[PDB]
């Protein structure tokens, strides 16, 4: 038996009432919430134990180190190295699942849990979809995702592909992690600062606020055009993403 001890977010934290074990239990699209963790297994994406229908019932991972969200400081955001290493999980994360076709979604600091070791685990797999199967690319044209990290191509086309939206969501976090805000309400050209980021003002904030080096990354990030957006293979292959920090 598991003992609901407390509301996380519905989602409680349930502990084994013999062993002292803990797990996040959902309470509530559904099934293909169930369907997607069945395929996932890596060590930066929350464990899926199983499920169960009385209302719907999904055992997953307690995070204990909580959201990635409370770990930056407003208007301040955190140590560098800190921000890089948090990067780097998300990366491995974010790499698995577009290994196995699957696309999140919705990459935001809310979404990114932490264990006991700090270690980042991307949670929350509802919005998430299978963008590739049978080696054959499907392009997305529903719309979803958070308007501060969502890419700007799902506002302004019918089509897109799956993987430049989330490298940009990962860049929006990335800049979050390292200036305690957002840069922008949502990337469109009626919001000024998409517009001043657009022009490179980055003499301003959140931009003045990072180092030359990560700032770097952002502008291969941060790029307008899907098809000239930096990937991830070649975010591997970045300054700062190689620099040893601390
Ligand atoms: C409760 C989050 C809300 N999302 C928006 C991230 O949704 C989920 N949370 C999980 N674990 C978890 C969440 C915690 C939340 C707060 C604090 C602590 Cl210690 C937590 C420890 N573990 C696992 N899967 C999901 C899912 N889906």
């Amino acid at each position: 038996d598991w003992d609901l001890v407390q509301t996380l977010g519905e989602v409680q934290l349930a502990v084994n009432r013999v062993t002292e074990e803990a797990v996040a239990v959902k309470i509530v699209n559904i099934k293909k919430e169930i369907c997607i963790n069945k395929m996932l297994n890596h060590e930066n994406v929350v464990k899926f134990y199983g499920h169960r229908r009385e209302i719907q019932y999904l055992f997953l991972e307690y995070c204990s180190g909580g959201e990635l969200f409370d770990r930056i400081e407003p208007d301040i955001g955190m140590p560098e190295p800190d921000a890089q290493r948090f990067f780097h999980q998300l990366m491995a994360g974010v790499v698995y699942l577009h290994g196995i076709g699957i696309t999140h979604r919705d990459i935001k600091p809310e979404n990114l849990l932490l264990d006991e070791r700090d270690n980042l685990k991307i949670s929350d797999f509802g919005l998430a979809t299978v963008f590739r199967y049978n080696n054959r690319e499907r392009l997305l044209n529903k719309m979803c995702g958070t308007l501060p990290y969502v890419a700007p191509e799902l506002l302004k086309r019918r089509e897109f592909h799956a993987e430049p939206v989330d490298v940009w969501s990962c860049g929006i976090v990335l800049t979050a992690m390292l200036a305690g805000e957002l840069p922008w309400d949502q990337p469109s050209d009626s919001c000024q600062e998409y517009s001043d980021w657009k022009e490179k003002k980055t003499y301003l904030n959140p931009w003045k606020k990072i180092d030359s080096a990560p700032l770097a990354l952002l502008h291969k990030i941060l790029v307008e055009n899907p098809s000239a957006r930096i990937t991830i293979p070649d975010i591997k292959k970045d300054r700062w993403y190689n620099k040893p920090l601390k």
